C-alpha cells in the first residue's frame, strides 16, 4: 500500500501515525552505494520514516567526470541523463529506501540556483525567474523531466510523495501564477501516476490565518498557502521555517506551525512541517518547534533540515543546520524525540 492520507493524518502501509523524517538533499548525488545504504539504515534505525531528497540536478554545461547530474539544459535543449552518474543514482536511492523502510519525498526543480534550478532553465530557455512558470520552453522541459522521473518509480511503495519543486517563489507575482502552475502541474502528475501523493514543496509563505503581521505571512513571494492547498490534485501542504533568514525572531516559529496547522485543518488535508533549522541552540529551539508540531492539529509529520552522517567520502554537507548522526543534537532532536512520539 503506498503512503497516503486519511483526513488530517498521513498513512504509511495503510496505517495512520505521526511521522518524523529528515532532509538529505544530496542522497542521490552520492556515487557510493554503501554510503546511500549507511545513511538510510542510520535513518531507519533512528526512527526516521521519511527522507526528502532532491530529485533534480540541472546543469548548463556537462560537469566533470564522476559528478552526478540529472539534466543538461543548454542553448534551448534539454538532455536528461539516465546513466550511471545520472538518474541511476536516484534509482539506487529508491531501491535502498525500499530495503530500509524509508519513504522518499522526491522533487523536480529548485527555486534556487543550487543544482541549477529555475535559473538554469532561464539560462537555457530565456525569460526570467518569474516568467518561468508560464514560459512554454521551460515548462515543456520541466514536464518532460517530471514524466521521466515519475515513470521510473511509478510502482514503488517507497515513494512518499512527488513534490513539484523546492521552495517555489514568484516574487511580486500575482498569486494566481503559482496557483495555476500548481493546479496544472499536479494534474499532469496525477494523469501519469494516480496513486502516489503529490505536494508543492513551498515554504508556506502567504497566509492570513493566525497572521502576526510579519512578512512571511504576506503574499509578495507569489504563494498563497490556502489557495494552493485547495487544489484537488495536491494531497497535503508543506511549509518551512528559518526565522533569522526571514528577518523574524525564533519566537515566530511555534506560532508559524500553529497557523499552518490551522490552515491545513481548514483545507481538510495534512501538513508536513517539511524544513526547519537554526545554526545554534538547536536542541532547545528546534525541540520547541517539534513539540508544537506534535501538539498541533493538522500537522501530520515533520522533517528537520538536515540529516548529517559520516560517509566514505567524508562528512556529509554542513551548512550550519546539519545535525549529524551520533552527536548530542541528534540524540536530542532525533533519537530521543522519535522514541517519545
Ligand atoms: C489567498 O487565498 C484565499 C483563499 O484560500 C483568498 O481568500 C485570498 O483572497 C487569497 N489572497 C491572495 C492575495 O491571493
Amino acid at each position: 500500500t503506498f503512503p497516503g492520507t486519511n483526513g488530517l493524518d498521513f498513512t504509511i502501509d495503510g496505517t495512520a501515525g505521526y511521522f518524523a523524517g529528515s532532509n538529505a538533499y544530496w542522497l542521490a548525488f552520492l556515487t557510493n552505494n554503501d554510503d546511500v545504504d549507511k545513511v538510510l539504515g542510520d535513518a531507519e534505525s533512528s526512527g526516521l520514516r521519511i527522507m526528502r531528497v532532491w530529485g533534480f540536478n540541472d546543469v548548463n554545461t556537462v560537469p566533470s567526470s564522476g559528478t552526478v547530474y540529472f539534466q543538461l539544459l543548454q542553448d534551448g535543449t534539454a538532455t536528461i541523463n539516465t546513466g550511471s552518474d545520472g538518474l541511476e543514482r536516484l534509482d539506487y536511492v529508491v531501491s535502498s529506501a525500499e530495503q530500509h523502510n524509508v519513504k522518499l519525498i522526491i522533487n523536480f526543480v529548485n527555486n534556487w540556483s543550487d543544482y541549477g534550478g529555475i535559473p538554469a532553465y532561464v539560462n537555457a530557455f530565456g525569460g526570467s525567474t518569474t516568467s518561468w512558470y508560464t514560459d512554454e520552453a521551460s515548462q515543456a522541459a520541466y514536464r518532460n523531466y517530471i514524466k521521466t522521473v515519475v515513470s521510473r518509480y511509478i510502482d514503488s511503495p517507497a515513494v512518499f510523495a512527488w513534490e513539484l519543486a523546492n521552495e517555489p517563489r514568484c516574487h511580486g507575482c500575482d498569486t494566481s501564477v503559482i496557483y495555476n502552475w500548481v493546479a496544472a502541474t499536479s494534474s499532469f502528475i496525477k494523469s501519469i501516476d494516480s496513486q502516489h501523493l503529490v505536494c508543492i514543496g513551498d515554504e508556506g509563505l502567504g497566509l492570513d490565518i493566525d497572521s502576526d503581521g510579519s512578512y512571511p505571512y504576506s503574499y509578495y513571494e507569489g504563494t498563497n498557502f490556502t489557495l494552493n492547498l485547495g487544489v484537488d490534485t495536491i494531497d497535503f501542504g508543506t511549509f518551512h521555517l528559518y526565522p533569522s533568514s526571514w528577518g523574524v525572531s525564533n519566537s515566530f516559529g511555534s506560532p508559524w506551525v500553529t497557523a499552518h496547522g490551522a490552515a491545513c485543518a481548514a483545507a481538510g488535508k495534512p501538513c508536513l512541517f517539511e524544513e526547519y533549522g537554526v545554526t545554534s541552540d538547536k536542541c532547545s529551539v528546534e525541540g520547541g518547534w517539534q513539540q508544537t508540531a506534535l501538539d498541533t492539529r493538522g500537522i501530520g509529520a515533520d522533517s528537520f533540515w538536515q540529516f548529517g552522517d559520516t560517509l566514505s567520502t567524508g562528512q556529509s554537507p554542513n551548512d550550519g543546520y546539519t545535525i549529524y548522526y551520533g552527536t548530542d543534537d541528534y540524540t536530542c532532536l532525533v533519537t530521543d524525540r522519535v522514541a517519545s512520539i
